[PDB]
């Protein structure tokens, strides 16, 4: 989609990394 949001061990396609945000959460952001 197009909101961000903690991403469980890793992101996935289309959605770019911003960081962490919790316990082996990293912030995810897709674009699609």
């Amino acid at each position: 989609g197009l909101l961000c949001y903690c991403g469980k061990g890793h992101c996935k396609r289309g959605e770019r990394v911003r960081g962490t945000c919790g316990i082996r959460f990293l912030y995810c952001c897709p674009r699609r």
